[PDB]
């Protein structure tokens, strides 16, 4: 059912979401860390504003040093929340991933490389996004989506 | 008989609490015969099993037996149904016996009957949120039984 929206796009990538996050909607997510990265975010955005910044419902920021973690964030009227923060990564410097964020009614669960990763419940009602953008230190081969609706 | 909480012989339509919950690896085995006459009927994962207002569907699995047959899966959040997911490759058959089981995975449902796989449901509703089985529509239950992990 998937219908990638870009392949190999520059980064960073903003691109609009063509249909509701509807619950059983897969975004998927293929992709490269160079071997310097630092950290990547993939976040799910209400617009594309820069001037004031545009509200993250979903910043999914995948930071590489130390032993290196996941931060999961929202971002409210320029105002972080409370970080949840996973230790348990599956991302390396210079290694290939798969990101599948499934949207559910109440969280996003996200597996790569087909394992469970985390979860992470809705503080913004997933109908208030419509674009999906990918910063930092990452290679993307593809994003993808399987909409509910279709 | 490795299964769990087995039930023989529910009265239809059945509403019962699932023991344990839906994690990972866990099946749900369902045993039954279809009416020679069933238009439909459904298995229901629900959320509770709240009337009014209707508990969520997580997982309603809907044979239905009109035309050549098909299978309808969907879910219900707050009242209303979502897209319908159609598997056209239905094993069900009026007067035939059959044997469901659901197995959960983290992300989806898959669904063998009499031993050969039907077919795969993403999640929509966390299915650590499902704790009722619900049965109704045309159709006879032999037995109920679980596999939990
Ligand atoms: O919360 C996501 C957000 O984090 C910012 O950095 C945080 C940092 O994670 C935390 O450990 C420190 O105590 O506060 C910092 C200031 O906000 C990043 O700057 C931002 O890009 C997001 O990743
Ligand atoms: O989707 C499950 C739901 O279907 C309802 O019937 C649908 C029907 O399948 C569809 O063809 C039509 O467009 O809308 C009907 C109402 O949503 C059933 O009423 C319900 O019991 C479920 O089986
Ligand atoms: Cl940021
Ligand atoms: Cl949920
Ligand atoms: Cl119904």
């Amino acid at each position: 059912n998937l219908q990638n929206i870009i392949y190999n796009p520059v980064i960073p990538f903003v691109g609009t979401i063509p249909d509701q996050l509807d619950p059983g909607t897969l975004i998927v997510i293929r992709g490269h860390v160079p071997s310097d990265a630092d950290r990547f975010q993939v976040d799910l955005q209400n617009g594309s504003s820069m001037k004031p910044r545009a509200d993250v419902a979903f910043h999914f920021n995948p930071r590489f040093k130390r032993a290196g973690c996941i931060v999961c964030n929202t971002l409210i009227n320029e105002k972080w929340g409370r970080e949840e923060i996973t230790y348990d990564t599956p991302f390396k410097r210079e290694k290939s991933f798969e990101i599948v964020i499934m949207v559910l009614k109440d969280k996003f669960q996200v597996a790569v490389n087909g394992k469970h990763t985390l979860l992470y419940g809705h503080r913004i009602g997933p109908e208030k996004i419509d674009t999906l953008g990918i910063y930092g230190k990452v290679n993307i081969h593809s994003i993808g989506f399987s909409f509910s609706s279709d």
